[PDB]
RNA sequence: UACAAGAGCC
RNA sequence: GGCUCUUGU
């Protein structure tokens, strides 16, 4: 039924200079054997995943000769149990009773092992060979979890990651926090091998040491003898918050050991048993995190403990590939899996960054220095005659101050005359309001008093719903376009920092700031073209931005509100109806090429977002004007993945980060062959960072060649408003993120009546922006 | 919310 | 979705 699939890729890329890169991939030889599948029905399910792993280890170490023998399984810690060899258990569902011995009451786990399937590895063989259209994910998770279970004992796995132990090292941080610098282990398909994907993770952990030192260090009370007088109930309530939910165990029973469960306060387990453990006998076994409670400065320095440069990331993943030694891993090499520790050789395509045209008096050309360029006193295309405008500071009055607002305004108009704006005069009204209570009479006063008001400036303290109320009022009620600055960019200013604000408020009303070179433009630009971008984000968010003209700066935005915990677009018809009628109003020309975008989508949701975000635009385009179906170039970006690219022996080291140069498209040998995709990194040296941006283009209507698509997408990265810094993701996707957050705030002041009473967006703002 | 880049947070 | 820091033009 789901025949509305992404098309196969028509042609590989050949443009630009070809580079031989070293990706974040590790070559490995995968055999043709079939991995079997078994299910674990665990009773009870109140125990966590680590307790399940310990009990499965107990029944291999206790019932070796009956279920397994020398053939041994591999384990996914919640339900799944895979094995490369044929286990001697078969169809027989043994409801094995795990008997951990105890003080009278033994810990009884009722687990049943049942054969489910024999997973054919020839399916993934046909997948990476290119003769299958789509790569299966169940078999890629089986190949992932082949290499989990032996490192599951040494590194306690949560999510799809690993949490390393202190291999001869130590780390204190304070407040009961330590960093467990493991790694995000993954495997991704390719052409030749299903090469491994290792990225460092480096998260926090709540250690594996008993609760005496915990009450020594977390409550900062190392001795209770000095605290002779007891405190109030607050330490008891904090004890109830923190101590409950952390598993302890006994060690006062000789060789007989077991693991206990904590649900009451320390009143371990039920109150009807005879095993109660005070603070002097509790021992916490590893595997406990995510129930953390501390201030965020430890989180920030823990983020610093992960923040590593790209050559440092090369050395760290190379050290991890040496020290963990997955070829020396016993059950992995018993499973027929061996890896190649050496970094791969991948063939890529570095791109010439396109020369842009800015208009104005000179109309000369500026070229990017590997994805980055500055205007540097070069006038843009269409400046806008700003005559009357207003300031409505909705921060408290001490923050937005008068002489600093005057110097911000003056340096804004002076750098905007340097960049080519005819800003006429000071703003007429500079009012200093308080908050979300009284937003409406002064907005009515600004609408009725100053006729033809062009822009209103709003100053905000931070994340607060006076912003939410002013955005809802300004884009639904009466209709002035609201641009918002915080004082953190007003108090400290640099010419870049306010030049980019003047070019945000340039396009806020509407105008053209940049145009690509007609010689440098792809042949899509010889026809009219609509650049579209979607975003899914307390009801939830539907928000889509489309452009206005062939000159790629003028856009406009739509907002709707949808039900929560849903990441689909369902009201797309009204959105792109408004976008294409505003295109028709803007240029008197129906655009011929649709360039769709969406930022931040899950990898498994692609067929459903294809189903609801291209059939909806098709039933909208039959509703706008008859015999009008422009070709859609649907590009779905990812921006969060564990797949990196590293420079070839530092041949072209750029920046202090040491990452790869900008535009380095890689489609062969590490990207998925069988579908329509490419990697792209349009970045520079920032913070110490290794990254691409996976532009998995999900639909091309007329099936243009991907050589044109990648250079058009690189240009569209260099058609942002803030194109002064490399924006890495083409412009309507990031506009869509802004307008998505806008729809989010549009409904916070409060079935769907509260939603339906504040969605009637005004006609005086849908021609303008409310997001940049 | 000048904008960007991304480690997780919890 | 959620923030919280670091480095930047």
């Amino acid at each position: 039924g789901y025949a509305f699939k992404p098309p196969p890729r028509p042609d590989f890329g050949t443009s630009g200079r070809t580079i031989k890169l070293q990706a974040n991939f590790f070559e490995m030889d995968i055999p043709k054997i079939d991995i079997y599948h078994y299910e674990l029905d665990i009773k009870p399910e109140k125990c966590p995943r680590r307790v399940n792993r310990e009990i499965v280890e107990h029944m291999v170490q206790h019932f070796k000769t009956q279920i397994f023998g020398d053939r041994k399984p591999v384990f996914d810690g919640r339900k799944n149990l895979y094995t490369a060899m044929p286990l001697p258990i078969g169809r027989d569902k043994v409801e094995l009773e795990v008997t951990l011995p105890g003080e009278g009451k033994d810990r009884i786990f009722k687990v049943s092992i049942k054969w489910v399937s024999c997973v054919s590895l020839q399916a993934l063989h046909d997948a990476l060979s290119g003769r299958l259209p789509s790569v299966p994910f169940e078999t890629i998770q089986a190949l992932d979890v082949v290499m989990r279970h032996l490192p599951s004992m040494r590194y306690t796995p949560v999510g799809r990651s690993f949490f390393t132990a202190s291999e001869g090292c130590s780390n204190p941080l304070g407040g009961g926090r330590e960093v467990w610098f493991g790694f995000h282990q993954s495997v991704r398909p390719s052409l030749w091998k299903m090469m491994l994907n290792i990225d460092v993770s480096a998260t926090a952990f709540y250690k594996a040491q008993p609760v005496i030192e915990f009450v020594c260090e977390v409550l900062d009370f190392k001795s209770i003898e000095e605290q002779q007088k007891p405190l109030t109930d607050s330490q008891r309530v904090k004890f109830t918050k923190e101590i409950k939910g952390l598993k302890v165990e006994i060690t006062h029973c000789g060789q007989m050991k077991r693991k206990y469960r904590v649900c009451n306060v320390l009143q371990v387990g039920q109150e009807q048993k005879h095993t109660y453990l005070p603070l002097e006998v509790c021992n916490i076994v590893a595997g406990q995190r995510c129930i953390k409670k501390l201030t965020d400065n430890q989180t920030s320095t823990m983020i610093r403990a992960t923040a590593r440069s790209a050559p440092d990331r090369q050395e760290e993943i190379s050290k991890l590939m040496r020290s963990a030694s997955f070829n020396t891993d016993p059950y992995v090499r018993e499973f027929g899996i061996m890896v190649k520790d050496e970094m791969t050789d991948v063939t890529g395509r570095v791109l010439q960054p396109p020369s842009i045209l800015y208009g104005g008096r000179n109309k000369a050309i500026a070229t990017p220095v590997q994805g980055v360029w500055d205007m540097r006193n070069k006038q843009f295309h269409t400046g806008i005659e700003i005559k009357v405008w207003a300031i409505a500071c909705f921060a408290p009055q001490r923050q937005c101050t008068e002489v600093h607002l005057k110097s911000f305004t003056e340096q804004l108009r002076k750098i905007s005359r340097d960049a080519g704006m005819p800003i006429q005069g000071q703003p007429c009204f500079c009012k200093y309001a308080q908050g979300a209570d009284s937003v409406e009479p002064m907005f009515r006063h600004l609408k009725n008093t100053y006729a033809g008001l062009q822009l209103v400036v709003v100053i905000l303290p931070g994340k607060t719903p006076v912003y939410a109320e002013v955005k809802r009022v300004g884009d639904t009620v009466l209709g002035m376009a609201t641009q918002c600055v915080q004082m953190k960019n007003v108090q400290r200013t640099t010419p870049q920092t306010l030049s980019n604000l003047c070019l945000k408020i340039n396009v806020k009303l509407g105008g053209v700031n940049n145009i690509l070179l007609p010689q440098g433009r792809p042949p899509v630009f010889q026809q009219p073209v609509i650049f579209l971008g979607a975003d899914v984000t307390k009801p939830s968010i539907a928000a889509v931005v489309g452009s206005m003209d062939a000159h790629p700066n003028r856009y406009c935005a739509t907002v709707r509100v949808q039900q929560h915990r849903q990441e689909i677009i369902q009201d797309l018809a009204a959105m792109v109806r408004e976008l294409l009628i505003q295109f028709y109003k803007s240029t008197r020309f129906k655009p011929t090429r649709i360039i769709f975008y969406r930022a931040g989508v899950s990898e498994g949701q692609f067929q459903q977002v294809l189903h609801h975000e291209l059939l909806a635009i098709r039933e909208a385009c039959i509703k706008l004007e008859k015999d009008y179906q422009p070709g859609i170039t649907f590009i779905v970006v990812q921006k969060r993945h564990h797949t990196r690219l590293f420079c070839t022996d530092k041949n072209e080291r750029v920046g202090k980060s040491g990452n790869i140069p900008a535009g380095t498209t890689v489609d062969t040998k590490i990207t998925h062959p069988t579908e329509f995709d490419f990697y792209l990194c349009s970045h520079a040296g920032i913070q110490g960072t290794s990254r691409p941006s996976h532009y998995h283009v999900l639909w091309d209507d007329n099936r243009f060649s991907s050589d044109e698509l990648q250079i058009l997408t690189y240009q569209l990265c260099h058609t942002y408003v803030r194109c002064t810094r490399s924006v890495s993701i083409p412009a309507p996707a990031y506009y869509a993120h802004l307008v998505a957050f806008r729809a989010r705030y549009h409904l916070v002041d409060k079935d769907h009546q509260a939603l339906a009473k504040a969605v009637q967006v005004h006609q005086d703002t849908l021609r303008t922006m409310y997001f940049a």
